[PDB]
């Protein structure tokens, strides 16, 4: 259609101002002392979040450039929680620095490529900092206080996070959903998790989480691929009348034939999905072979020559619940039989014993940790299902935390570490002025995690900021009781990753959005 | 519907005023000082760009005159794109200098159609003079300053561009795509490409790329045109419970049986492509051979009888990627069998020891030349996908610019070349005064780029262009460092040919506007 | 009423589009490629006009804040023009130039109060490079030039005024006023001239010059004070029923009982005035006794008794035109008695021949070189009133150049002058940082007179600018012919006085608007 054109200052105000609007309506949840935001819904009842992310996803805006603006920024809370899921209200808390100083440095007339440059040298510089100064969680060991510090100061789900990776393993995989108690409850059942996602986006559920759940499914399982219709569509009615929901794992799913007529068949009431199977040839063999024994299934092969007009529902697996990602797919309880299980484990620790070739031995190893570990759950309890949100919000912030914290390591909490980087990188220099205002854009805007915390706190920012910065290593400011201290001692610890993917996420957006003279959108 | 007819001045002035609107938002992004223009986007997150067909096909105006004339401008953008992948915001520079000239001619009251005849006579003496002053790029070896160039002064780029070159040769095919980390990787990946594209325009991807992307997909090959659906549903079937996506090599491919009922067929959710075969008998069966050995896949025919019904999916090749385009459709990773490959390399060569006859010995080289250089592909690094796709046009801008380069040589950056042949051509004269005028805006108009380079540099426009101007070879303005010297000594190389189709592009277009006396538009 | 209160960028861009209205209007008018403005006027026909004091007298804006703008760069004209009578439009451009640069400062964070302290530390400079470079206009010698000059290259204006200063002295009285003929006739007739202003305001006529015009006027002359009403009622009534408009010349004038009675008598047919008498005491009774015998009239007295009721309308004087403003009041042409005036000249030449006192003196030679000198009346000859009314103000702006440059002396003409002292002054330097730029502010828009000019001529402002910078002393661009060479050789000279005032009114206006962050007006 026609377009709005607008050029040079107009043009970065109105983006500068969707910029803001989106990073006040985030920025009101920084921090301990940060408060919640109601984004409506027209589906149901309003959810009440401190996640940035979800604020940044609602806010869109009726001025179509600062609508652009508040876009692009919002690009910066999806990117920090798809990488680290948390950090996310860091992230645009950085960038908006960034963007404003950088455009306070274009309105100063400097060559706005030349700041883009020196904030990108700058963060990564920063990052180099981050990682020399990361403590491996392993030194650290303070996985509790990082799921404590990520729930918002809960220190019942730091505990229950911490009890979780005891049980599990450092490694082991954790599921949060909803409970039916008032209190939070931890149970390592057996269960499986591949790194897989689903094969078409129409999947996605009513809730906007991008996860799909299933409640008591039923488990189907192929390693050779059929090809005509007649042959399944028997024992798809038979699925269609077990009355428990259908996953199907395979080597590859289409959508021509299969997702197109199915989704012509319901209007939504109860969902089949089908994914992919980690491996190829043995591996993927050996991985439904296990999933099978897990749920008490079975799988096809041409080998074998049991075909699927002759399966019967009880020949198929059966679980409890499944949760399907993109990223990782789970089966969160599957029945089976607990002695076959411990048969299975028992063969494949034989299979340990036997195996000597080392990528079989790895991937065996792999298989067997899977395997002893089991599935961690998290029952998230609340009164309601705003608190349910809330609190499964904040759970799922602290699991993604403690990854972040076992993955990367952990730094000083509070914006400390980002404000000790901008100290050690005071002596960094561009290839010009432009850039080395670029580097002291960065550098400055690194001190606003730490700054907008004090604010929300009531406090002053420069005096904190001025306090923290005249202070040495882990010294810094906790915000829940006002007052200045080590930074590791009173267990204000961020993770090393999200730290360091808030100002990465940030910086690229914002340095390219500094870089801007003309936006172009519809009148 | 009913129209409304402008005449002369007034037709002009708002034709202008839309050339203006589209320029001025493509000329913002002019040169190492060029700044950005976010395009907002219905689909999703703003996209910031600096490549200029990219703002001036976002542009449309409100106003339907203005609308005319940026639409006509747009044209030069556009094919400017289409010829060489660069200089699109040179051409729209170039194009909107000649038509603000010709039409300040008109307005004198000389005649357009003699103006034109005069721009066309200047530029083809102009292109004869970029000709003879186009340094081959053998002779020049810039490869590396000529796509950091093309890549705004990414030396990274320009590095990345010339170790693809240096590896795969300065005729390999290179294929840009994204990444997944922050950094740009290279890649030397066995693949195949050939000089054909979809047979369908309904083919489209969601991004507007125009070349449609397809991951791990599935490879279908055949030489011997099938009659009857009944004998190819049970295989469309079979792919379509493989779980890949179907790309389908043939001699040709109809729409009214294939492409309606799939495209009736499916939703959107996975992709079925089918493309045309190079050569034509044994040459496409050889070509076929080739892609299915590469791919691990068979070739169907008559003489061997053997039929798509008996086929497999364990028969039929895979992949890993491939981007099939109008232009030419590349397999990037087909997996296939090295140990086969090889074998197929050593028959082919082999091949090469035993053929005698021209034509023959001349395809079957090219066959090795293709199958030994390989698919270099470059990983886009980013940390966002804004930042993913303006890297990755700048690098497709740097891979344009150096098989261009490699194509027709370089030339002086910054708008040097533009200048010189102006200079040289000084003394051409048309048939009468009008042509001359012609003439003489076609020479004003090559110094824009210059000029609107210099602009973009905060500095004086006129004062460069004269220091260039009087200058002799090569000698120009680096406006990264906004210093004179030897514009081939610091590495500011144009394509020969993107200079070239800028100057032709917007002299065709250019010249037919202002010879444009009414326009006519809906009311 | 309420108030609109806008602060920092939106009001500043708001008064400065108000500055750029303004001063692109007046800007088209300068230098001798300038165009004419026609002003619309509800009084009768419109104006047309290259006097840039009356377009920028004439601009009010619409928007509020704009408005603002405009009003205050208007008065740099209005004070250019009451200064000098020259200049205004280079003092506008000057303004326009100062003020872009020092916003463009301002929004570069530089402290608006230092970038004025330096803009003003820069002017006075400059002002005193002007005195330096001033020649004198005894050595230089071309009035008919610096004339010719401010007449748009008019070389008959010129030579009039050269000619009129050659009859009457360059310090002598000369007066424009509306010719009969085609052509610019010169006239040196008996009159006088005093330093005195009307002491009504309400006294300006229907044309808007704010200098009023009496034709065949009588002349009424009092040293002694009159008290009562009814001994000058019968006076006032036969100057009522005389026929020719009154002019009283006395020490001083009240409205309370004379203007307010007189204004509530007639509607506006014929206009009587009073104005005070130059000198005190003894030299008042000179200067009247002067006058009267001009004018053929009578001085009343207590010391002679002679009452003003016994007066007659042939005892009083009477004079052909007489031009009264509130700078200098000119008596135009007294008839009275050639051989009278003779007489009376004698008679002040045997003063100079008796009185020995220096004060004495030197007033009595002012009286000689008043009564010798005469003065001189240009008509200016033009078909039709907006001609007359065209090349009257082009007369006009001659005198006042010429009396500058005999005042103040001359400089190269063509902003050449302003470039010289700005490249003397490259060396300034202020208290701090953003002084200096403020000074470099000041020196870049003293480029804007030679700018604007090569604007007007269609050529190049950067080019020629650096060329002229590039020479040395009075080498500068002649923008009649377009070239290059000594500005005094060609005659290009301006009144030092004239550029000086220009640099200081615009310096004063623009460096005080540069410092506004918050303009309050009316909704
Ligand atoms: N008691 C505390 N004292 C100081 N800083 C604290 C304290 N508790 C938390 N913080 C800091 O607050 C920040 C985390 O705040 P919050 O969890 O509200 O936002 P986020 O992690 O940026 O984003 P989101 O959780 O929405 O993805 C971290 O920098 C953390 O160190
Ligand atoms: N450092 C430099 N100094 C001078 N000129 C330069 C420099 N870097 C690039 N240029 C010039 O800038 C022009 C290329 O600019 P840019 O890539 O932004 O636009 P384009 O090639 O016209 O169009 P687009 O890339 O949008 O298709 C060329 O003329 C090139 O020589
Ligand atoms: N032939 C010429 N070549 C170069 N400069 C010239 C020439 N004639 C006049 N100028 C310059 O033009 C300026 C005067 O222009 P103009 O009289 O139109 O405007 P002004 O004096 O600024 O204002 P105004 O007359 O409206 O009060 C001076 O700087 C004068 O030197
Ligand atoms: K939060
Ligand atoms: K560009
Ligand atoms: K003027
Ligand atoms: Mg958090
Ligand atoms: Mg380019
Ligand atoms: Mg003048």
């Amino acid at each position: 259609a026609a377009k709005d054109v607008k050029f040079g200052n107009d043009a970065r105000v109105k983006m500068l101002r969707g910029v803001n609007v989106l990073a006040d309506a985030v920025k009101v949840t920084l921090g301990p002392k940060g408060r919640n935001v109601v984004l409506d819904k027209s589906f149901g009842a309003p959810t009440i979040t401190k996640d940035g992310v979800s604020v940044a996803r609602e806010i869109e805006l009726e001025d179509k450039f600062e609508n652009m603006g508040a876009q692009m920024v919002k690009e910066v809370a999806s990117k920090a929680n798809d990488a680290a899921g948390d950090g996310t209200t860091t992230a645009t808390v950085l960038a908006q620095a960034i963007i404003t100083e950088g455009l306070k440095a274009v309105a100063a007339g400097m060559n706005p490529m030349d700041l883009k440059r020196g904030i990108d040298k700058a963060v990564t510089a920063a990052v180099e900092e981050l990682k020399a100064l990361s403590v491996p969680c392993s030194d650290s060991k303070a996985i509790a206080q990082v799921g404590t510090i990520s729930a918002n100061s809960d220190e019942t789900v730091g505990k229950l996070i911490a009890e979780a990776m005891d049980k599990v393993g450092k490694e082991g995989v954790i599921t949060v959903e909803d409970g039916t108690g008032l209190q939070d409850e931890l149970d390592v059942v057996e269960g499986m998790q591949f790194d897989r996602g689903y094969l078409s986006p129409y999947f996605i559920n009513k809730p906007e989480t991008g996860a799909v759940e299933l409640e008591s499914p039923f488990i189907l399982l192929a390693d050779k691929k059929i090809s005509n219709i007649r042959e399944m569509l028997p024992v798809l009615e038979a699925v269609a009348k077990a009355g428990k929901p259908l996953l199907i794992i395979a080597e590859d799913v289409e959508g021509e034939a299969l997702a197109t007529l199915v989704v012509n068949t319901m209007r939504g009431i109860v969902k089949v999905a089908a994914v992919k199977a980690p491996g190829f040839g043995d591996r993927r063999k050996a991985m439904l072979q296990d999933i099978a024994t897990l749920t008490g299934g079975t799988v096809i092969s041409e080998e074998i020559g049991m075909e699927l007009e002759k399966a019967t529902l009880e020949d198929l697996g059966q679980a409890k619940r499944v949760v399907i990602n993109k990223d990782t797919t789970t089966i969160i309880d599957g029945v089976g039989e607990e002695a076959a299980i411990q048969g299975r484990v028992a063969q494949i620790r034989q299979q340990i014993e036997e195996a000597t070739s080392d990528y079989d031995r790895e991937k065996l190893q792999e298989r067997v940790a899977k395997l002893a570990g089991g599935v961690a759950v998290i029952k998230v309890g609340a009164a309601t299902e705003v608190e349910m949100k809330e609190k499964k919000a904040r759970v799922e912030d602290a699991l993604h935390a403690t990854r972040a914290a076992v993955e990367e390591g952990v730094v000083a909490g509070g914006g400390v570490a980002l404000i000790r980087v901008a100290s050690k990188l005071a002596d960094l220099r561009g290839q010009n002025e432009d850039q080395n205002v670029g580097i002291k854009v960065a550098l400055r805007a690194m001190e606003a995690p730490l700054r907008q915390i004090v604010l929300n706190c009531g406090e002053e920012p420069s005096v904190v900021a001025n306090t923290v910065k005249g202070g040495d290593g882990n010294y810094g400011y906790n915000a829940a009781t006002e007052e200045y201290g080590n930074m590791i001692d009173m267990g204000i610890l961020d993770p090393t990753k999200v730290t360091r993917s808030a100002l990465q996420y940030a910086a690229s957006v914002a340095g390219l959005m500094i870089t801007t003279e003309c936006m172009v959108t519809d009148l």
